[PDB]
């Protein structure tokens, strides 16, 4: 032989030969992506599904057998949330979350993470990951901040670009490449209240200004699929948003990839957004809008068939979507090799030493040292003879008390979209306890022979009660507090590991207050009051408001969810076996009502502060300490006048005036002095990592293409306007940390 | 003539004759509305100003003298912020803030307020007030929530319509009518962070949906002027926003009134929004956009002139603005009679008994009882001596001696009680000592005057709110004060009732003064905790600009009264309410959040959210739009829609039955919400469309008719059109916007 089965026949002819043989239910079936947890049998055989997601290892094997019993034997696309590692394969390598990864400011490293993930994913027979996430974290109340690369469009684009390259490899014939997904297109991350898929009050120009740029980048770089957002934007759900899908994605960007909806997008237009009277009309709307894959709306099957039968849409529209789906399957070679799981390759590559080394590198470089009174590195810093550290000169016996609810919690350390986080039902125990080094594990393994490591839980966070169940913050626990206070009073250092956990994170779980829940604030107050130096380690999904006692503690480390090696990286940082390198990809609010606290705030406000609160963030985008001092000086623009096709070139001089080496992340912001429409005060446009030995000075070149110095004007065009600009260069987005030099652009 | 001085000549010909006589500097100056506090001499003589604002009584007189010395003697328009009463005339009747007035749900009363204001304003020689405020209070962080009529577009339109009607009177020849102003057109109230004039991230459709309806109403009803907002909206400041000004205001609505910017709108485009390189280009851009009056951008004078000289804009563009301004002045009769202040008129009408009586009625009907465990009315409620509707209350049966301890920073603060835009609030510089003390009854005053002869009223401050420190200065919350709390605790332990009067004050309110936390600042939380723990029943009275987060102790107190800023008679109303001398009638025009991060907390939330709560916090507001108690129980029953067919020109008619099942009379406010069941684009869960006040004697039942025109059952569709879409609707009727309080009945609009 049949021509669609002949690999010598051109793809377009194979597609036409198969399409002409399909019944309409078989064609509608190809548009369906169904939840395999509900039973692969009916999905493959009765609904003729084109794709499955959340397919357990036993159901992947069953799905291939079922395909063999179908009339046309069209291979399935098996898709999965493989979000920061192969989230739902027991024993896979689980990396930090994207938010954690973004603190490395290292696209080359993030590409290694994505490539390592795809290698593991491919060995399990999954073809397609719903990753990377390109949402921009502009309201910290949102439950899914942990899934973003932070608050900056340029850095998001850098790191999402790296993920797509790493996942897709050499292309559709690469055996270790998988399809990437640009999600969640677009505007999902900034909706009313920071709630999950509440209304997006985002105009066309606002979306173009702060949300689209990373999506346009990965579209142009060949991201195989896009996922359409759950949310209504200016009253129109993305699933039927013609401006966004046709004018922007297909038209302005010329995108030729394949679309998939988010979970039950089509159905939600009936029962949650209340914009369609029934499933037939919602199905017709989704077809008319140009959707391809419809994720987990089972009733699209009968709804689209009735819509065609009633003349609401043409069978030709179904054909157009199936043509695109079949083209993808043919180009992946799935009719010749359906890419079944391979046990021998799973044993060779899943959680390989290779992959664990990448994971350790990301964990080590993601930790952000936010405050330090000199207590760190502890006892002046330690040396090794990998392996246990030696007691340093002048500190033969020390005791480190490791306390707090997140100090020994391996599930919470890995975060959402991993293990037992809840979206997959075949990982009851999550990932093997084996594979995660908690903070307590890390200190127990690295503290010198001669030092002691003690543990006390100190505080609980929450319990669940009936109304899904609702969170009940843990009560005061004087006995639990007093046990941790006793450990600290008998210690030289108290390492308090605090944060959030899964019931306070993710879909349907935005938070209003951003505060530590349960007994954690009381624990931190009591610990600091002992006079033993306290290091607060925040293991949490997103930036939290920390209590006054955390700001009075000796040091504060931000770890996001640092993955399987995170606990080793934490102990190494505290003990000085590594230098800190992480830099914040996101700003920390002092109060939920303080927002916006992202750095790229649009100008115009009457005043600089709330009457009851500063507008200065607790910690700002790009901030983060090392164990040395670095002086920035002598920022110069080399030729200040520019035409549109030129490059802004600059130099700055850095000096390591301290005693330890550093990898410094130089950050380059552009400010547009006079804008035709109101605009951000500044935006990150470039950055550079610079290694500096103690006492070393270096003059490093910097550049920003003039073409990147854009704004979105009143006509919705992203343009460089002639006029004055400032280049702002320094170690963070804090204005008092930035050198500045003027430049101009002329027509 | 000369023809422009000839009253027999038609207005259009008078305008043309005068325009032809004017130099270009005098035409540009006629567009200027300058701050009289900086000197009326230069403003009138050197800059040929067409208008002044913030003009002190002495400067009003001097301004008329200076006008007679100018070449053409063009009379000035004198304008003022007369925001709730004649704000900055010492001894005027100061009413509750607009937000307090809105709790009455009484447009007829609000019209009386505005007409009484206008009478007093006209006597002082001011022609034009920058009122009413039509902003919608959708972010409680915003500092200017006190100036709004709350969070609901329909109720805002109702009350703003009333204000414009009362202000303007019989029209441009009415000696007691003044020009009203629809401010701040539009979207100013919902900007990033709830900050003052930060960026408004508002699409055309969102603006049409929730912000424009009150403005469209008063535009069609003849509001003489509109004021352009300070904010940049989708990147474009309102001052140069062609879609809003040309397509909507002048185009869709056909509005023919006069425009004025807000304060230094044009200059801010240079120094604060950074969208114009210099003042000549900002001036040109303001002129091109069709601006009329330019408020407090003095450099517009030289800016516009240089813009004309460089051909950036045509002198004909200046001519067009001057024609509209001069036409207004001619139709006001200002060339015949410039409406000078009149001292005899001032003595006769300002703070008259009739105006004081309107004020007391608004104060009484505006208070909102939010919680009551039975403690109120105190001691079972009191009566006055028969035939004495004004004297002390009589001690009741079984309670010969009771002591009421009045405590808290706002218990005896007559300035904070009047609120922003009044007295010494700060925008005027000629009344450093505020309005006369005798005109304001504080909460302490009210209890002292009304408590029975054998009862006692004690006072203790209990808590301070703030002090100011050098960097304007910054707010420093008042530190813990154990001794002050102990004094108030001792007073409460030695009393039968503690009335704790808490809230905010001027440094936490208004322009440049949004708040992040919405909490009570200073020692107030500590005071409330300590008071409730005494065992003496505590009534919390909130005198504040806007809804605040109240601590758990306030929710454990015996009763909570919301007073907003209740004006000069507010303290009498509070005492009368607590003692049962009046029944509570107020109903919230705005919802109260439990935390700033809980917002949106307005009732008309757009559908679509995955989930119902935050993981750490309910989404239920502390108190919801429309809530408010009386001193009796009212059962709602048997909601019925009348008829089956409802077409585009029909009225949906319905009936509901109310029964007063308790022991005291009530004026109940029945609220009528419409819910559009299936919508072409996502929409609010429900919207208020009607209400009705019903008086019920004890035990009385009434079947009450309700109606909503089908043409009011609109949404704004994907094409930016406000339309009624055929399909199913739900009518929801009850005593508040709480879903568990609403009866509901379906209806269908045909088509
Ligand atoms: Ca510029
Ligand atoms: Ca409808």
């Amino acid at each position: 032989t049949l021509p669609y089965l002949d690999p010598a026949v051109p793809v377009a002819d194979r597609v036409e030969d198969l399409l002409a043989r399909m019944t309409l239910p078989e064609k509608v079936g190809q548009m369906l992506q169904l939840d395999a947890r509900d039973g692969v049998g009916p999905a493959v055989l009765e609904k003729h599904a084109g794709s499955l997601l959340h397919t357990s290892p036993e159901n992947v094997l069953a799905a291939h057998e079922l395909t063999g019993r179908t009339r046309l034997r069209i291979p399935l696309l098996l898709a999965e949330d493989c979000i920061h590692g192969h989230s739902f394969w027991v024993g896979a390598t689980i990396f930090p979350t994207q938010l954690g990864m973004a603190a490395t400011w290292d696209p080359a490293l993030v590409e290694q993470v994505a490539h390592a993930t795809a290698v593991e994913v491919a060995a399990t027979g999954v073809h397609w990951t719903f990753s990377p996430v390109l949402c921009i974290a502009r309201d910290l109340r949102w439950g899914r901040v942990d899934e973003t690369f932070g608050e900056d469009p340029f850095l998001i684009g850098e790191l999402a670009s790296a993920m797509v390259r790493g996942y897709q490899g050499d292309g559709l014939s690469d055996p270790t490449g998988i399809l990437a997904t640009a999600k969640h297109f677009a505007g999902y991350s900034e909706t009313q209240g920071g709630r999950d898929a509440s209304e997006a009050d985002i105009s066309q120009r606002k979306l173009r200004s702060w949300f689209l740029p990373p999506f346009e980048r990965v579209a142009r770089e060949g991201c195989a699929t896009f996922m359409l957002g759950y949310q209504s934007m200016d009253g129109v759900p993305v699933t039927v948003n013609g401006w966004l899908l046709d004018d922007v994605l297909r038209g302005e960007w010329g995108y030729t990839g394949t679309l998939v909806t988010d979970w039950d997008n089509v159905g939600r237009m009936v029962w949650e957004q209340h914009i369609q009277p029934d499933y037939v009309h919602a199905s017709a709307a989704a077809v008319r809008a140009g959707n391809d894959m419809v994720m987990t709306t089972p009733r699209f099957f009968e709804g689209a068939l009735e819509a065609v039968d009633r003349g609401l849409v043409e069978e030709a529209a179904i054909d157009a979507a199936v043509r695109r789906i079949l083209t993808l399957k043919f180009r992946l070679g799935l009719f010749e090799d359906p890419r079944r799981p391979d046990v021998a390759r799973q044993q060779a590559v899943i959680a390989s030493a290779e992959h664990a080394a990448v994971n350790l590198e990301v964990a080590r470089r993601s930790l952000v040292l936010l405050t330090n009174d000199g207590t760190l590195p502890f006892a002046g810093g330690l040396d090794r003879a990998d392996g246990r550290a030696l007691a340093p000169a002048g500190a033969p016996a020390r005791t480190i008390a490791v306390v707090g609810p997140n100090a020994d919690d391996d599930h919470t350390q890995l975060g959402d979209w991993a293990g037992a986080s809840g979206q997959a039902d075949w990982l009851p125990d999550g990932h093997p306890r084996e594979m995660t080094t908690t903070v307590l594990d890390g200190f127990r393994a690295l503290a010198p022979e001669g030092w002691a490591v003690t543990h006390a839980r100190g505080a609980d966070i929450l319990t669940l009660a009936p109304d899904p169940q609702v969170v009940v913050p843990a009560a005061p626990d004087d006995a639990l507090i007093a046990e941790a206070v006793a450990a600290a009073r008998d210690a030289d250092l108290a390492v308090a590991v605090v944060g959030d956990r899964i019931e306070l994170v993710g879909e349907g779980r935005s938070t209003a207050t951003l505060e530590l829940v349960g007994g954690q604030v009381a624990l931190l107050d009591a610990l600091v009051a002992t006079g033993t130096p306290v290091v607060v380690v925040v293991v949490a999904s997103k930036p939290l408001v920390l209590p006054p006692s955390a700001h009075a503690a000796a040091a504060v480390v931000w770890a996001a969810n640092p993955g399987m090696r995170g606990g080793q990286a934490v102990a190494e940082l505290v003990l000085g076996l590594i230098e800190p390198e992480g830099r914040l990809p996101i700003s920390f609010a002092r109060h939920a009502g303080q927002q916006p606290t992202y750095y790229n705030v649009v100008r115009g406000q009457h005043g600089v502060r709330y009457a009851d609160l500063t507008q200065s963030p607790a910690f700002a985008f790009g901030e983060g300490l090392s164990y040395t001092t670095v002086e920035y000086a002598d920022l110069r623009v080399l030729g200040t006048e520019h035409g549109p096709d030129d490059v802004v070139r600059a130099e700055v001089t850095l000096t390591n005036t301290g005693s330890r080496p550093v990898r410094e992340t130089v950050q380059v912001y552009v400010s547009d002095t006079v804008t035709s429409v109101t605009w951000a005060e500044k935006e990150l446009k470039a950055y550079r990592k610079v290694d500096l030995a103690p006492g070393e000075s270096a003059t490093v070149g910097l550049e920003v293409p003039v073409a990147d110095c854009t704004l979105v004007d009143a006509h919705g065009r992203r343009v460089v306007e002639p006029g004055e600009f400032e280049l702002r260069v320094g170690p963070s987005s804090r204005e008092d940390a930035l050198l500045r030099a003027s430049f101009t652009v002329a027509g």
